[PDB]
């Protein structure tokens, strides 16, 4: 039988801000069941290779099935929203997540497990309150770049990649934090190498 | 519906007119063979599927290596010409079809076998031959956008994607010509789906 080698190194789990996606120019829409928590949500769990490619839309053939995660559906509402509009269920979302990247990881994770893996992690990294506790809150205040890196890696272990965006008013913002997970997908590990993450000294916390 | 590849469900072949990747406000570079012969030069092979998504970066372990295809270079000098800047002999760009596209389909056709099929396609649609003998030529003149796609259709039997992109007037002209091939890369086949094309009903075909 012929044997097919990962085509992908590493994973980056990210992680968005819901009050930095939603105070730019463009327009943003809760959910259809209402304004999420203020807390970070999960974007996806990315595949990528260490020079800094990534592999994307990897099997045509494996279309996303909620009813595999029937039994994860009430935590990937609370967990991963969709703040898209018009305002929707988050199928759309998980499956353009599954479709693009969790396909390329098809050898390590099927869909149950893709799914239950950035559930696990979004439980055993939690921003929000790895930052409050060191002082850093989303009340619109301004915050270094390096102090919001520590805070997480004291906390976790592992130094982060901070990307930022804009807001409205210009100010550059907090708006997703990539993790770093092994090609196993069993534990943290330093990130090889992160993307341009377009960020100040400073940048601004806003709140949602 | 019939599939012919496991990751991915067809093929896109494409070419670009040298003369609208030359007039628009970005710079373009003649390649350190010369200027191209005024003809469509291969862009690449790329592995598409039936919802408009598209498969790349799919090996990063699979760099493109010239010795692979060494008795296809004369082949590729003349049909495949690199038009970016600095004026570069071919190889940046052969690698990065490599690398994003032919990866995909590495499980179909290695290097040599990716290359020499696309060379192979540009052999059987000779694209410049089959637009003059319908009376559009190069001449800087406009021309009907459906003119274009039913002397094509008439030709091959199935309808081309046609991509436009803007001259230094803003004006959109013939571009990129897409050819819908099966799975296996044996047999052409209708389109299961176009390129959004950004063409007006008139375009121009410009001189090179
Ligand atoms: N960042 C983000 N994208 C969303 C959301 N809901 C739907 N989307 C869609 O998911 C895509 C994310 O692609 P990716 O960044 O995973 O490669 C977006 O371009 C958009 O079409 C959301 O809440 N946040
Ligand atoms: N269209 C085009 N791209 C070229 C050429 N030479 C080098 N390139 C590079 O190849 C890339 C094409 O990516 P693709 O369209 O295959 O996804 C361009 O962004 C550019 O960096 C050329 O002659 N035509």
């Amino acid at each position: 039988y012929v044997e097919f080698a990962q085509d992908f190194d590493f994973f980056y789990f990210v992680q968005q801000w819901p009050g930095s996606y939603c105070d730019t120019k463009q327009s943003c829409c809760y959910p259809k069941t209402g304004k999420p928590a203020s807390d970070f949500g999960i974007h996806g769990l990315w595949p990528n290779n260490n020079d800094g490619s990534y592999p994307s839309n990897c099997d045509s053939n494996s279309p996303y099935d909620q009813s595999q995660v029937s039994d994860l559906i009430s935590r990937m509402q609370q967990n991963w929203p969709t703040l898209a509009c018009p305002s929707g269920t988050g199928s759309a979302f998980w499956s353009h997540e599954w479709e693009k990247h969790g396909t390329c990881a098809e050898n390590v994770f099927d869909q149950h497990g893709y799914f239950k893996k950035a559930l696990d992690l979004k439980n055993q990294i939690n921003l929000l309150e790895i930052l409050q506790g060191a002082g850093i809150h989303p009340d619109g205040g301004f915050y270094s770049l390096n102090s919001i890196k520590n805070a997480i890696r004291s906390a976790i272990g592992y130094a982060p990649g901070i990307e930022c965006n804009v807001d409205e008013s210009g100010n550059s913002q907090l708006y997703q934090i990539y993790i770093c997970v092994d090609g196993s997908g069993s534990n943290l590990i330093e990130c090889p190498i992160f993307p341009r993450g377009k960020c100040g000294s400073s940048i601004e916390f806003p709140t949602f």
